[PDB]
Formats: structure tokens, sequence, C-alpha cells
């Protein structure tokens, strides 16, 4: 509209075009998901685009495979000026996406199934490109869905407190109209986080298991931070030993970038005086790595596992 109503009302390009593309998944699912595809494989550098009629048609194995043979060093290698932000953007991109379809798209089976589905394909890729673009998009993914079941949790706590005060209200009365609905919301904002979780772990097994063993140093190092983000944000479900196992293990990873993000990632836990108790036996289990770290060889790394030792030994 007016200049003065434009600026009062900070709207991004992105926020900007994640507002179109929901305006168009309403109207049409089809060429929706088509365009988000189709930015995916964009964003690796493939400079082949799937048209609707294979999206309809062929299955996402043959896509990527059609996809793969047009390939002419991809969008997140690039130096230059031109492609400095695209990293940070490509990432802002996919946490505004999800935030905005977090209340509806989301939880329709049609969406999350379709990128999830293509990422985890593409995170398969023998093209580095492929892997390295699909793990950093389904790591920021992951991420954009824990903070969902974050916002979850609080409505969760609300309903839940407000069903209290309606049950004892009641109590020997027969259940009114309030005491059914707040019931049914509450399985719904339950039935809501069983279909995130369903989505985290899909993104877990399929990609995270995979890409933290990647052949790619960085892809290696990609998925190790988050997996410190997930563990510090949801304790209760992403900090525990099968999960911290892939952590600990990878602090004996032959490159200095990823032995320093298992270091980060730890280093963040053992601040929190609270978590410390879950992290009794993995501190015994990797005591001697941790503490051999130390003298790693890499300067920066041995710094970070020494301020690490000097953290778990104030707890
Ligand atoms: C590496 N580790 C394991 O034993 C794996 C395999 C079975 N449980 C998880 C471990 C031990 C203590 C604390 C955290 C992780």
């Amino acid at each position: 509209g007016t200049l003065f109503e434009v600026v009062k009302l900070g709207k991004s390009a992105m926020q900007s075009v994640v507002d179109d593309w929901i305006e168009s998944y309403k109207q049409d699912r089809d060429i929706a998901l088509l365009d988000l595809i189709n930015f995916f494989i964009q964003c690796s550098g493939c400079r082949g685009t799937v048209r609707i009629e294979m999206f309809r048609n062929m299955q996402n194995a043959e896509i990527i495979r059609k996809m793969t043979e047009e390939f002419d060093d991809y969008p997140l290698t690039m130096p230059g000026p031109q492609w400095k932000k695209f990293r940070s953007n490509f990432c802002e991109f996919i946490g505004v996406l999800i935030r905005q379809c977090q209340y509806s798209i989301i939880y329709d089976e049609y969406m999350m199934d379709t990128v999830i589905s293509l990422l985890t394909g593409l995170s398969d890729s023998q093209v580095r490109a492929f892997r390295h673009t699909s793990t950093l998009a389904a790591m920021k993914l992951m991420t954009a869905l824990v903070n969902v079941a974050l916002n979850l949790s609080i409505h969760q706590d609300n309903t839940q407190r407000q069903y209290e005060a309606e049950r004892n209200k009641m109590i020997g009365k027969r259940a009114n109209e309030r005491l059914e609905l707040l019931l049914q919301k509450r399985k719904e904002l339950q039935e809501n986080q069983d279909e995130i979780e369903n989505m985290m772990n899909s993104i877990f097994k399929g990609i995270f298991v995979h890409r933290y063993r990647d052949a790619i140093a960085e892809i290696r190092a990609i998925c190790i931070e988050e997996i410190g983000v997930w563990m510090k944000m949801y304790s209760d479900a992403f900090l525990n030993d099968s999960y911290l196992k892939y952590v600990g293990w990878t602090l004996h990873d032959r490159q200095g970038e990823v032995r320093l993000k298992c270091l980060k990632a730890l280093q963040s836990l053992y601040t929190n005086r609270e978590l410390f108790p879950k992290l009794e036996l993995f501190t015994n289990r990797f005591k001697d790595r941790i503490v051999s770290m130390t003298l790693d060889k890499e300067y920066d790394v041995a710094v970070e596992a020494i301020r690490l030792v000097t953290l778990i030994l104030h707890g």
C-alpha cells in the first residue's frame, strides 16, 4: 500500500515469497510443491527443472535420476560477493516456510511428506551438491519442526490448565460442552505433536544417521552442529545415550572442523547445570577422548576441549 504501511510491516523478500507460496499452495497444492521441489533442485546448482507431468507420474527416485544427468561447484560452496549471504538465506527461508505452515499445512499429509522424501532422496545422491544442499536443508527443517513442537507444548500446557479448571468446576455434573471441546482440543494437540515426532523420526533415520558419517567433512560438521542444537532446545526427546553416541563417537573424526563442532555441541549442554544429570553415563563413556583432545594437535580444537573439560569439572 502506502510507503509508511510497507515500512511499518518489515516483510523481507523471504517472508513475502513464503506468504505468496502459501496462497499458491491453497489454490493448487501440486504446482506449489512442484515450485518447492524445483527450488531445492535449483539450490544445488542443478540446471534441470521438474514439470507437472513428471511430478504427477514419476517417483522421486526417477525425478532425481533424471535431474542428476542435467549437471554442468554449487551455490553453497561458491565464493564471490553475490553468494556470500546464500547459505544464511537458504537456512532462514526453511525456518520462515515451516514457521508460516505450522498451524495448518504442516499437518496436511501431502506437503511435509513430499519435501522430506525429496530431501531423503537427494541425501542419498552420488552428487556432492545434492547431498550438501539437501542435508543442510533437512537439518534446518528438523530445527524448524523442533520449534513447532516447543510452540505446541505451550498450547498443550494452557489447554491442560483450562481442562483442569473445568473438570474440577463440574465434578458430580454431566460433562458439559466446554469439557468435551477441551478434552478434544487436548487429543488434537497431542495428535499434532505425534505427527511432528513422526516427521522428526523420518528426517533423523532417513538423513541424519547416514549423513553424519558422510565422506565430505562439511556434511558431517552440518549434522553434528544441529543434533547439538536439538539436544539443547528439546532435551527430553533428543538428550539421551542413543542420540549422544553419534556426537561422542564423532570426537574421533579426522578433521578439526568436525571435532570442533562435537565439542561446541557438548559445551552448550554442560553449561546447563540441569541436564548435567543426563550427561553422567556419557561423561563416563567419553571422558578419555574428551580429555585426550585438550592436546588435540589443532590448536583451536584443543582450546575448546579444555573449555569443555573446565565446564565438566565445575559440575
Ligand atoms: C556410546 N554409548 C552407548 O553405549 C550407546 C549404545 C547403547 N546406548 C547408546 C553411550 C554411553 C553412555 C552415554 C551415552 C552414550
